[PDB]
């Protein structure tokens, strides 16, 4: 594989896309890789792991629990509900809505929570209280995945996202259960870690949310480090480009395997 950077630009070649990436280390933030850091992406999937912070801050404040039960109904359903449709009789827990959210990328999970800290408007708000001025969410699922050529709905920055993801998981601004819970759910991603899991050579760590929607958008926000550690942050968007999906996705783990080549940077 080239440097990271090269493959990055390979990328868009290849793709006819835009690309955004910025790798940094989680315990202090430096910044080892940018390309398009201040651009805007659409979050996609990626939006639910930023969601779920707010519900764990509102449980660190007593305003929520993990176990406080949910009940829905049927007309509440949005497209690709896997684990929300089995549960219209007895509902769910908002941290089992968490994790079918994060673990699953379940739709109506995600969008049963987003009401419980105050709708698209609500998670801009928490976003803006934790210092990201950037990233914005303004739709439900699943709107928020269409993605238009010069919206600015729902989007992010990888720069700024990156700094919110480190500041969810290390920053102390949610409690060490709530940063555990977070890093938990990403550990248990069931739509792309195993995938990922099954081509990372031994002795990767890989935590991760994905995304994908329309124009070809596609992201992907993760935590990944040699000898069993979440070392780096690593934050990779998609956009504006007519490839399948599966080209998308080998153009991504291309640039994985340039970081795993050229790590000691
Ligand atoms: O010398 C480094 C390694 O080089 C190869 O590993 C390859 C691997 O066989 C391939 O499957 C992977 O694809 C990359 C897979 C990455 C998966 C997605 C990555 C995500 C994670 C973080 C967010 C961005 C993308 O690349 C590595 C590095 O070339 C060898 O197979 C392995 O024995 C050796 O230890």
């Amino acid at each position: 594989s080239p440097q990271p950077l090269e493959q990055i630009k390979l990328s868009e070649s290849q793709l006819s896309g835009r690309v955004g990436m910025i790798e940094m280390d989680l315990a202090s933030g430096r910044t080892l890789t940018a390309w398009r850091a201040d651009e805007r992406f659409p979050m996609v999937s990626t939006f639910k792991v930023v969601l779920c912070g707010a519900v764990l801050a509102r449980v660190d404040a007593g305003d929520e629990q993990l176990e406080r039960k949910i009940h829905y109904r049927q007309q509440d359903l949005v497209d690709y509900s896997p684990v929300s449709e089995k549960h219209l009789a007895d509902g769910m827990t908002v941290g089992e809505l968490c994790a079918a959210a994060i673990t699953m990328s379940d739709n109506s999970a995600a969008n049963l929570l987003l009401a419980t800290v105050g709708g698209p408007a609500g998670l801009t708000a928490f976003l803006r209280q934790i210092g990201d001025n950037v990233t914005r969410l303004d739709r439900w699922e699943t709107e928020l995945n269409e993605a238009l050529p010069g919206d600015a709905r729902d989007t992010t920055t990888p720069a700024s996202m990156a700094a919110t993801l480190r500041k969810l998981l290390t920053s102390q601004r949610l409690s060490a259960r709530s940063q555990r819970q977070l890093l938990q759910w990403m550990v248990d991603d069931r739509v792309a870690g195993p995938l990922i899991r099954s081509v990372l050579p031994a002795g990767w760590f890989i935590a991760d949310k994905t995304g994908a929607g329309e124009r070809g958008a596609r992201g992907i926000v993760a935590l990944l480090g040699p000898n069993n550690k979440a070392e780096r942050i690593v934050v990779i968007y998609l956009r504006d480009t007519p490839a399948s999906m599966a080209e998308r996705n080998q153009q991504i783990a291309g640039i994985g395997a340039a970081l795993i080549e050229h790590w000691q940077r």
